[PDB]
C-alpha cells in the first residue's frame, strides 16, 4: 500500500523486524554486562566502558535497521525487549564468553536474512545486509574471540590480577 | 552486603529499580514515536528528529539512575521492557499529547520515589532525584504544553498546513 | 574481440545500453521539467533548481555507465533521445508525482539487469549496480515520496500557497 | 498570451526551440565522441576529456537558450535528440575534423537565427545571439582548425605517435 | 576448532590459501619485470617504477587475504612461490603484455573462488571478494590493455623512440 | 658483455644472487610469523607488527641487493623462494628463537660473500656489504638475543601472563 515499495516482499519485512528486535536486546544485555562491571566489588572501569560502547553500537544497528524499514515502505512492528539471561556475569571472562556467543547468535540471524533476502531476488537488501552488517559483525566475533583467548592464557578465572591488568592495557 | 552501603533502604533500591524500567520504557516510546514520523506518508523530518533526541536523552536518564543504584550499593534487577502502547501515532498533535501524558506518569513515579525517599530519611536520594529529574521533568512537561497548545491554535487535527509549518518553525 | 573482456556476456552488454538510453531519457525528463518551474507564469525558482540537479545527476549516471561499459571491454551503442512525455507539468505536485513514477521504471529496469547479470554470473556486473546504483535509487524514491506526501497533505494541488510554501521551505 | 512577451515574433520562438534542439544535439555528438576516445583500443584520455568538456559547454549553451525562451515570454517544445551520425570516430583527426564541421553548422543555424532576428526587428534577441553565442562559435572553429592543422602536419592519420604526442602536449 | 569460525567451509579455506600464493606469486613476477627495466642495457627508470608499484600492491593484497583467513578462523598453510616464467623480458611492451596476461589469469581465479563462495552460501566471502578485489582487477586490467595500445600505436617493438616517450609521458 | 663491468667476477654475481634468494626466503618466513599471531587462538598483536616490520625490511634488502646487481652490470637470476619450515610457530618465544637462528644463518651467509669478495679483489662490493648488512644483522641478532632472554626471565613458555606484558610494554 506503500507509495514507495516495490521489490520488497512481506517474509522480508517480517524478517527484518525481528532483526530489529534482536538488535535491541544485545543493547539491552551490553547495558546489563557494563554495569555489572561498575559494582563497588567488581570495579573494572574499562570493562564497563567497554560494554557500554557496544551497547550504543547495537542501538545504532537498530535505528538503522528501522531507517531501512521506512526507506523500503515496510512498516515497523516493536516487540517486548526481554530481559538480559543473566543479572550477575561473574567475571570479565565470562562476560566476553557470553558476548561471543550473543554475537554468533546475531550473526547466524543476520545470514538467515541474506539467504532469504536472497531467495526472494532483493539485491537491495542482499547488498545493505553486505554492507552495514556483515563484515562488522564478523569485525566484532574476531575481536571477542581475542579478548577470550588473552584473558584465558593470563590465568584470568582464577587470578584477579590477570583481568586488572588486561582491564588496563587492553581495554584501556 | 555491600561495603559501601549506608541508610540505604531496601524499598528504595527496588523503587529505583523500578524507576529505570519506566525510563527505558519511555526511551522505547519515544523511538517507536520518531520513527513513525520517518515514514513515507507522513515525512515530517523534525518531528523525528525532535523524538530520536528524546529518547535518547531518556537513556541517559535510565543509565545515571543505573549509576546511583552502584553508588549507593544496591544491586540493579532488570525486566523486560515493554513494547509501546501504539504501532500509529496518527498525528503530531497526537504524538506530542501521548508524550505529555507519558511524562507526567513519570514524573508521579518520581515524586512517589521521592516521597518514599522522605519517609526513609535518606537524604542523598532526595537531593538526587530534585538535582537530576524534577526540575527537567518540570522543563519537560512545560515544553510538551507549549507544542500541544501551539497546534491546537494553529488548527493542527484537521489541516496539514500547521504540521508542516511547525516542523519547520518550530522543531526545525 | 576486446583484449581486456572477460565474463562479459553480450547481453550484458545489450541491457547496459539501455540502461544508458534510459538514464539519458531521465535526465531529459528532468530538464523539461526544470524549465517548466522557471515560465514566468509558474515562477516557482527552487522547484526549477529541485529538477534542474536531478537531471545534471542523471547525466553523471549515464557517463557512469559508458565507463562502465569501456572498463569491461563492451561497445557502446547510442540509440535516439526520446522526447519527454508532457511540455505542462501542470503544477509542483504533479511534477513530483511524475518523478516519483519515472524513478520507480528506472529501479525496475535496473532490477533487471541485475537479475540479468546474476543469471549469467557476473558478480562484477551485481556489485557494481548494487554499489552505484540501487540505494541511489531508493534513496531517490523515498525522497520522492515524502515530498509528494508533504504537497498533499498541505493541500497543494487546490492552493497555490501551499506550492509557494513548499517551496521555500523544503525545496529551500 | 504572457503577461511578459512584447516583441517576440512567433517565427523567433519557433527557431529558437530548433536552435535548442541542435544545441542538444551537439552535446550528445560530444559525448559519443569523448566515450570513442576512452575505448582500450583507442586510449587517449585527453582527447576523451577535451570532447567531455565540450559536451558539457554545449548543455549550457542548451538551457541558456531555454532560459532565455522563458524570459521573452515563449514557451519551449523540446522534440527528439537524434543519434550522432558514428559511433566510431576513427581517429582523434577525423573526430577533429567532425568537430569543425558540426560547429560550422551550428554557426550557420546561429546566423540564419539573427537574420530572422533582424528581420523582425528584435534588438534584444539580436544582442543576446551576438553577445553570448556568435564571438563562442567563432573561437570554437578557430581552436578546431588550429587542432586539425597541426594533428595533418604532424601526419596524424597514418602514425599513432603524432596523436599520442599531440594528446599529452595539446590537449594535455 | 576455531571459536571464531561459523559459515565458513573448508573449500573456501583451500581456496584462499590458493589464492594467497597467486597473489604472491605476481608480487614476485613484478619484481622480476621491475629490476629487468632498471638494466643498465635498457635503462627504462619510469617502468621500473611502474612495476615495482605493483609489485607492492600485489603484497599488500596477499597480506589482505592472509588476514581475511585469520578472521573467518581458517588457518594459512603457505607453499613455494614459483620463479617467475621470464628472466629477460625483452621490451616494455612485452613485459605490459605479459602482465596483462598475468592480471586476467589473476582475475579468472578470483572469479572462480566467487563461484565457489556462491555455491557454499558465504555472502561475507562474496562480498570480500567483491568490494576489495574484482573492480580493482578490472581497473588494472583496462589501464594495462590501454598501456599495451598506446605503445603498440607508437611502433614499440620496432622503435626504442617509443618506448622512450610512453616512459616518460604515460609512465613518468 | 655489459658496458657498466668492471672488476666483477662471476662467483661474485653467482653469490650476489644467492644472497637474494636468502633474503626474500627470510622476508616469507617472517610473514608466515607475522600472521601466526594474528590468529585468534594466539592473538599477540605487537608480535605481529614486530614481524610484519622484519617481513618488510628484508624485502628491502633483496631490493637493494638486486639493484646492486644492476650497477655492477650483472644479471640477476631469480629462483623459487621455498616456503618456510614452519606453519605452527608455537609461541613468542620460539618464534624469537627462530628469528635469532635465521639472522644468525643470514650473516653467516653475508660472511661468506664477504670473503669471497675480498678473494677477489673486490673492494667496491666487500664496502658494499660492510656499509649496508654486516652492522644492521649484528644490531638485528643483538635485539633479538635480548628479547628472547626477557622473555626467558619473565617464565614466557609456561605463563602467558609473560608474552602478555612483554607485547604490551617492548614490541608496544
Amino acid at each position: 500500500t506503500s507509495q514507495v515499495r516495490q521489490n520488497y516482499h512481506q517474509d522480508s519485512e517480517a524478517a527484518i523486524n525481528r532483526q530489529i528486535n534482536l538488535e535491541l536486546y544485545a543493547s539491552y544485555v551490553y547495558l546489563s554486562m557494563s554495569y555489572y562491571f561498575d559494582r563497588d566489588d567488581v570495579a573494572l572501569k574499562n570493562f564497563a566502558k567497554y560494554f557500554l560502547h557496544q551497547s550504543h553500537e547495537e542501538r545504532e544497528h537498530a535505528e538503522k535497521l528501522m531507517k531501512l524499514q521506512n526507506q523500503r515502505g515496510g512498516r515497523i512492528f516493536l516487540q517486548d525487549i526481554k530481559k538480559p539471561d543473566c543479572d550477575d556475569w561473574e567475571s570479565g571472562l565470562n562476560a566476553m564468553e557470553c558476548a561471543l556467543h550473543l554475537e554468533k547468535n546475531v550473526n547466524q540471524s543476520l545470514l538467515e536474512l541474506h539467504k532469504l533476502a536472497t531467495d526472494k531476488n532483493d539485491p537491495h537488501l542482499c547488498d545493505f545486509i553486505e554492507t552495514h552488517y556483515l563484515n562488522e559483525q564478523v569485525k566484532a566475533i574476531k575481536e571477542l574471540g581475542d579478548h577470550v583467548t588473552n584473558l584465558r592464557k593470563m590465568g584470568a578465572p582464577e587470578s584477579g590480577l590477570a583481568e586488572y591488568l588486561f582491564d588496563k592495557h587492553t581495554l584501556g
